[PDB]
């Protein structure tokens, strides 16, 4: 559980991401692929992407990055009341994609990194801790939904 004041920092931050979803989107994913390349394997559509530059130029990637932030965003504004929203993601990752929780951790890290790089002044320790929590609550919820479906 997050305190109200924590939710706010999370949401205070999200507002900045929301000003350039696509842009936050690509940095996030490129960082992820870059830092944990094995994650690139889940994506048949992106595996032919050999460099940053080509990653950046990919429209599919960029679209995919908006889809991600968009979805994450709906969850964060639910402030912990996200079952409905969460359910479909646990399902597809348990059943179609098989995304391990670890892959979720990685991603959480890229998020953090991208926010800290782009919004230093709005992402100090306090807000950062708050974002970490929020991300943790998401991963914990999903993990439980995964087990309930037979995955993990
Ligand atoms: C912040 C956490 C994430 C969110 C909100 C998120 C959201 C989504 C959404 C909305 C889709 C499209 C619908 C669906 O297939 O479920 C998607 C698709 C997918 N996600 Fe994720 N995702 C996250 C993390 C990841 C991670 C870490 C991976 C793999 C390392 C991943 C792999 C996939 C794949 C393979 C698909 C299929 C999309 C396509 O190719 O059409 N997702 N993700």
């Amino acid at each position: 559980v997050l305190s109200e004041g924590e939710w706010q920092l999370v949401l205070h931050v999200w507002a900045k991401v929301e000003a350039d979803v696509a842009g936050h989107g690509q940095d996030i994913l490129i960082r992820l692929f870059k830092s944990h390349p094995e994650t690139l394997e889940k994506f048949d559509r992106f595996k032919h992407l050999k460099t940053e530059a080509e990653m950046k130029a990919s429209e599919d990637l960029k679209k995919h990055g908006v889809t991600v932030l968009t979805a994450l965003g709906a969850i964060l504004k639910k402030k912990g009341h996200h079952e409905a929203e969460l359910k479909p993601l646990a399902q597809s990752g348990a059943t179609k994609h098989k995304i391990p929780i670890k892959y979720l951790e990685f991603i959480s890290e890229a998020i953090i990194h991208v926010l800290h790089s782009r919004h230093p002044g709005d992402f100090g320790a306090d807000a950062q801790g708050a974002m970490n929590k929020a991300l943790e609550l998401f991963r914990k919820d999903i993990a439980a939904k995964y087990k309930e479906l037979g995955y993990q």
